[PDB]
């Protein structure tokens, strides 16, 4: 990572989500509820947040399965959408359900190379992030919305210090929700700005929230 070539992360965990309730006859409903494609840069800390409206479904089956195609189509639409110069050189995905559908549906570029990865990088822990959450749960038609997921952080820390930062911040938050916030809130006083997605916080704050993070992971 970190070099010249252009690297998105391209996570479809998220897609395809549904509300399970067992009814007063002893029967599952599966509603689905919105979802959101995350196509990161890590270098960056560019996120093209695109939300996927229920009705996109409507009328299908196999929609997990469906999901993953639905995820191709809107890398590509996105991709088409962009200048070349900003289109990604490398395309890494979260999860290999990923790699047949978006190597078909970018047969028109072949300068991008598709790749998988082992990674951990649960996107999955912004649905608990309001800001992301409420978003996404009252959209009413799909619609892109971009975000700068490191803040303000790369006016003093380089882009390997906010990658790590900000994995560890959203596997702490999917681990353990309610601890990571409370590590992320070490003052009455702190405040996250209303334009920001993290807290603001010191440098030796920092340090302190990074290790901390760090073994609530450890400790899983
Ligand atoms: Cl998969
Ligand atoms: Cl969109």
């Amino acid at each position: 990572l970190f070099s010249n070539q252009i690297i998105w992360f391209v996570d479809d965990t998220n897609v395809y989500r549904v509300t399970i309730h067992k009814t007063f006859e002893g029967n599952l409903t599966e509603k689905p509820i919105n979802g959101a494609i995350f196509i990161f840069n890590p270098r960056t800390g560019q996120l093209f947040l695109k939300i996927i409206h229920t009705s996109v479904w409507a009328g299908q089956k196999r929609l997990g399965q469906l999901a993953k195609w639905k995820t191709a189509e809107e890398v590509a639409a996105l991709i088409r959408s962009l200048p070349v110069e900003e289109q990604p050189k490398q395309i890494i995905v979260t999860r290999k359900g990923m790699l047949d559908p978006l190597e078909v549906h970018l047969l028109d570029f072949p300068n991008i190379v598709i790749k998988g990865s082992e990674l951990q990088l649960p996107f999955q822990a912004c649905l608990k992030v309001e800001k992301f959450g409420d978003l996404i749960l009252k959209a009413t038609e799909p619609q892109m919305v971009l975000f700068n997921l490191y803040d303000d952080w790369l006016k003093t820390i380089s882009s390997y210090t906010a990658f790590s930062r900000l994995i560890l911040i959203l596997r702490a938050l999917h681990v353990n929700n309610d601890r990571a916030k409370v590590i992320l809130k070490p003052d009455k006083t702190t405040i996250t700005e209303p334009h920001h997605i993290w807290p603001t916080l010191t440098d030796e704050e920092w340090i302190k929230v990074e290790v901390q993070l760090k073994d609530l992971i450890l400790a899983d």
